[PDB]
């Protein structure tokens, strides 16, 4: 089935992954160098064996395509994926007045949830409405929207990296230079998340357009379900904006790890029988994907198994 | 055998690669997304089925480790690999006095060879001796020595990208951030070769150190034999300078192509029976690899088949 390379990659890390400590002081079971491919013409690979909310994928991808780095856009699409990183520059802030030394304390103490949630909804709210606050605690700076569409140049000017390569696909469909990169050597030593999705490159041969991701690091239970979808989505969109048909998404990993928290959750997923894969319908009369809205992308026939709850 | 993933990757591009035009207006047979791995503890993968001069590999890698971008160092190690790109800024030069509109004309007319060679040895020579000329026509600027060790920062300062990550391996052997990148979005639109070896990242688990290459583009007959060696060499060196043992080299491709010139040459190679793989002996009392010289790296027992001549 379309999603079987995931299940395979989750299995193989179980069966032969070696133990590895991490930045997080949770353990992991880990492998270096893996490649799964997905023939995007046989359907769309939103995993069926575990529910992955496509709505969350698309808003966040449309955030990136817009060159936006503000938690606000996300927030009016009921998308909280990036919420904690904005809250953090808030709880540290010199003018903060409310105790969140906070992610390490989610499950850790239930009575935190109350006043975490309270102080987190009290902040989401005020990003939504109060512009000064939003401009200040809601803008995440150097996350994929800037790297892709406004990469901070050395002359202080700003490069439209992704736009430029789409022109380049329109124009020189065959070059092997069709690279968008999110790895800024100038920024990775001191930056909240050095990007996991470090690079990708497009490729065109005889009608179809494919994309490969180099992902330096992959939480296989939480991160990879979303990650595969966002980047297969990206491929379709560009295929679309360029009039090409879609071919492959290739997912390449450096460190592909299962957290030790996630051991039971994965085995459970692994008993689930995957279901026929949904189809993606992009709106056939709009092409300038920098101009897509939620309704321009629709997912026919996703029939997932239930979500499996997971210690981040 | 150690080199069989090459022979496999050359075979697979024959048997199922699709036709593809290129920047060069030669044809190619081409595939997107491939991964071969090499267990560096079972020997060193200098291909045995075709002669690849290790001397050329090491001088050029020591050029890179030095942060050098001048054809001169290379030239005093009898290494002409990078020669043409320096000659080019010479033949264009406003003060040039000798007709080379030149690579498209190698085999094209034999009587060119005479006066190409003549005008090329006349230039190599004068890089070797005349410093002003060398500082000017011999320095290639933005090739791997600067990206790796002096990456041009936006404050006009210069980042020691590779040095920094080696410290980081010494210091945080487990992070999945151990990335050196050679892709400068600010520079790839107007730069002679946007780099083929776009990225790599190191990885450490339980004693061994591995490296993965993302190569955007690979001439499978000419480029890949050298490429695998240079990057397996890099892995050993860093394993060495960090006291780790060596584990894997993983070679990841975007566009892996066989030129149509190279069709006969490859089939021939494919009849050759590979031989047991040489061993690499790094000098066991020196560790600061930014300080290696040719004699600090030795190759026990390379027993190659003859070189196969090839239209670049
Ligand atoms: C799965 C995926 C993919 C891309 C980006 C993200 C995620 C994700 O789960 N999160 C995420 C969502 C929620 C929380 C929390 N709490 C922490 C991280 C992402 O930022
Ligand atoms: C194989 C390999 C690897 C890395 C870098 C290089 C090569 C190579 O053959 N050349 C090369 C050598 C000679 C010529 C010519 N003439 C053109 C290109 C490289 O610059
Ligand atoms: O889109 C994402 C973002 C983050 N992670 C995970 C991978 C790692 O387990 C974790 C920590 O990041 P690093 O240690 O690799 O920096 O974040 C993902 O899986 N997918
Ligand atoms: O180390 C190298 C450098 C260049 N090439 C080849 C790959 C392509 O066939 C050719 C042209 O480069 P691009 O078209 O990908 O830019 O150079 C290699 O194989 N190895």
């Amino acid at each position: 089935m379309l999603e079987q390379p995931y299940l395979d990659l989750a299995k193989k890390v179980l069966d032969e992954g070696h133990f590895k400590p991490d930045r997080t002081h949770t353990g992991t079971y880990s492998i270096f160098g893996h490649q799964m491919r997905f023939d995007l013409s046989k359907g769309f690979p939103l995993l069926t064996t575990k529910k992955v909310p496509f709505g969350l994928i698309k808003s966040e991808l449309l955030w990136f395509l817009h060159g936006d780095t503000n938690i606000r856009f996300l927030l009016q699409h009921r998308n909280h994926i990036w919420d904690e990183w904005a809250f953090e520059k808030w709880v540290k802030s010199d003018e903060y007045h409310g105790d969140m030394t906070f992610g390490h304390r989610s499950q850790k103490d239930p009575e935190f949830a109350a006043v975490y949630h309270e102080e987190m909804a009290k902040f989401d709210d005020r990003v939504l409405h109060d512009d000064a606050f939003a401009a200040k605690y809601g803008d995440l700076g150097l996350v994929y929207g800037s790297q892709w569409r406004a990469w901070h140049t050395s002359k202080g000017d700003t490069i439209d990296q992704l736009g430029d390569v789409i022109e380049q696909i329109k124009t020189h469909p065959y070059s092997r230079r069709l690279i968008v990169s999110a790895w800024n050597p100038e920024d990775v030593p001191t930056m909240a998340l050095p990007p996991c999705h470090t690079l990708y490159q497009f490729y065109v041969n005889d009608g179809k357009l494919s994309l490969q991701l180099y992902q330096r690091s992959a939480d296989i239970f939480l991160g990879v379900p979303f990650n595969i979808a966002s980047y297969a989505l990206l491929t379709h969109l560009v295929a679309h904006e360029c009039g090409l048909e879609v071919g492959e998404f290739i997912h390449t990993f450096g460190d592909a790890h299962l957290y030790v928290n996630h051991l039971d959750q994965i085995k459970e997923q692994l008993s689930r029988t995957p279901r026929p894969a949904p189809t993606l319908q992009l709106n056939p009369d709009k092409h300038d994907i920098f101009d897509f809205d939620m309704k321009d992308i629709k997912l026919l026939n996703y029939d997932p198994y239930p979500a499996i709850k997971a210690p981040v």
